[PDB]
C-alpha cells in the first residue's frame, strides 16, 4: 500500500484531498477527514493555500485520540504557498501550518508552485489593474531553505508541486544538493497522463502524485465547463460496467498500476468510502492500454493568472 521514496520514507500509494470551493465551509474539512481516515485512507493531502489545516489538523488529532491511528500510521502534506518562497520565510510558513495544525511535523512539504509572489498575507496579491504583484527568487535558494525545515525535522520529507523537467533538472544538478526532491505532485488523469514528466521522474527516482485525478474539481472560473467530464468518459464507464466498478474507481486504478501515487478528493461519505475500494481489484495489460488511448494533452488547470514570469512551468512541452 506504500511506495518508498529516496530519502528512505514511505508514501502510501493512495492519497486523501482535502481542497474545497470557498462557499464550502471549512467545518467540512473536518468532517471529510474524519471520514476519510475512518474509511481506511492514511494519506492526507493538503496546504497552506487551502487554509483548512487547522481543521485537517483536528481531523487527524481526533482520530489519533480516539485510539483508530497512531501518528506514525498517518502521512500528511503540507506545502509552501509562492508569498513565502523567499529563503529566510519558508521556515516561518512551515512552522506557521504546524501552528495551524498542532502538529509536530508533517510527513511531507512541498514547494506548491514555481512562480512567485509578493511576500504578505495575500495568496494572490494584485496591484490597481488587477495584476498579480510578482515576486523574484532563486527556487534554488528556497530549496535550500526547504532543505533546512528537513534538517530540523519539521518535515519528514520534502518535494515540489507543478514542476516541468527543466525547473526538476535545475534543483537536480543544483550544486551542494543535499536532498532530491521525493516527489511532484501535478495533474494526472486519463485526459493528460504526463508519460514524458512520468518517464523523466521515475529516471530520477522522483514520485509522480497525481492531482485531478477524476478530473479535477472542476471549479469555475478556474475551469471550463465545456472541458469534457472524466467521469462521463465512454472507456472509463464500460471497464467500470464490466468490473463492476466505477469510473472513478478505473482512474484512481490506472494511475495505481502504471506507478503513480494518486490524490482523490471527496467530502461525500460514499464517495470517500467508494474510492478506498481502489485496492479490491486490477486492470488487465489491454484495459491499461486502452485508457492510455484516452490522452487528449489538455489540462484542467492551467492557472493563466501566473503566466507571464520566467518560472511559469507550463509553457514547455513537459
Ligand atoms: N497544484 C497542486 O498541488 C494541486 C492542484 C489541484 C489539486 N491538488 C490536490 O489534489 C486534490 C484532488 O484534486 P481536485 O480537487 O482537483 O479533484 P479530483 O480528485 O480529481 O476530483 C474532485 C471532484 O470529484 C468528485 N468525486 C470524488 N470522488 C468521486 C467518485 N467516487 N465518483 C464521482 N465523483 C467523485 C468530488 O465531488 P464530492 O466532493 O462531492 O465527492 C469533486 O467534485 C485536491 O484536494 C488537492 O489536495 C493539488
Ligand atoms: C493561484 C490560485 C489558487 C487557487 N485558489 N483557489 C483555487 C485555486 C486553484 C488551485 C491551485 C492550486 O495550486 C497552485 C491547488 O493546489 C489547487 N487545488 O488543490 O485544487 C487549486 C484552482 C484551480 N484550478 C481552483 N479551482 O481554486
Amino acid at each position: 500500500q506504500c511506495v518508498k521514496l529516496n530519502d528512505g520514507h514511505f508514501m502510501p500509494v493512495l492519497g486523501f484531498g482535502t481542497y474545497a470551493p470557498a462557499e464550502v465551509p471549512k467545518s467540512k474539512a473536518l468532517e471529510a477527514t474524519k471520514l476519510a481516515i475512518e474509511a481506511g485512507f492514511r494519506h492526507i493531502d493538503s496546504a497552506h493555500l487551502y487554509n483548512n489545516e487547522e481543521q485537517v489538523g483536528l481531523a487527524i488529532r481526533s482520530k489519533i485520540a480516539d485510539g483508530s491511528v497512531k501518528r506514525e500510521d498517518i502521512f500528511y502534506t503540507s506545502k509552501l504557498w509562492c508569498n513565502s518562497h523567499r529563503p529566510e520565510l519558508v521556515r516561518p510558513a512551515l512552522e506557521r501550518s504546524l501552528k495551524n495544525l498542532q502538529l509536530d511535523y508533517v510527513d511531507l512539504y512541498l514547494i506548491h508552485f514555481p512562480v512567485s509572489v509578493k511576500p504578505g498575507e495575500e495568496v494572490i496579491p494584485k496591484d490597481e489593474n488587477g495584476k498579480i504583484l510578482f515576486d523574484t527568487v532563486d527556487l534554488c535558494a528556497t530549496w535550500e531553505a526547504v532543505e533546512k525545515c528537513k534538517d530540523a525535522g519539521l518535515a519528514k520529507s520534502i518535494g515540489v508541486s507543478n514542476f516541468n523537467r527543466r525547473q526538476l533538472e535545475m534543483i537536480l544538478n543544483k550544486p551542494g544538493l543535499k536532498y532530491k526532491p521525493v516527489c511532484n505532485q501535478v495533474e494526472c488523469h486519463p485526459y493528460f497522463n504526463q508519460r514524458k514528466l512520468l518517464d523523466f521522474c521515475k529516471s530520477k527516482d522522483i514520485v509522480l502524485v497525481a492531482y485531478s485525478a477524476l478530473g479535477s474539481h472542476r471549479e469555475e472560473p478556474w475551469v471550463d465547463p465545456n472541458s469534457p467530464v472524466l467521469l462521463e468518459d465512454p472507456v472509463l464507464c464500460a471497464l467500470a460496467k464490466k468490473h463492476k466498478r466505477t469510473p472513478a474507481l478505473i482512474a484512481l486504478r490506472y494511475q495505481l498500476q502504471r506507478g503513480v501515487v494518486v490524490l482523490a478528493k471527496s467530502y461525500n461519505e460514499q464517495r470517500i468510502r467508494q474510492n478506498v475500494q481502489v485496492f479490491e481489484f486490477q486492470l488487465t495489460s489491454e484495459e491499461m492500454k486502452a485508457i492510455d488511448g484516452l490522452n487528449r494533452n489538455v489540462r484542467y488547470l492551467t492557472l493563466d493568472i501566473f503566466a507571464g514570469p520566467p518560472n511559469y512551468p507550463f509553457s514547455d512541452e513537459y
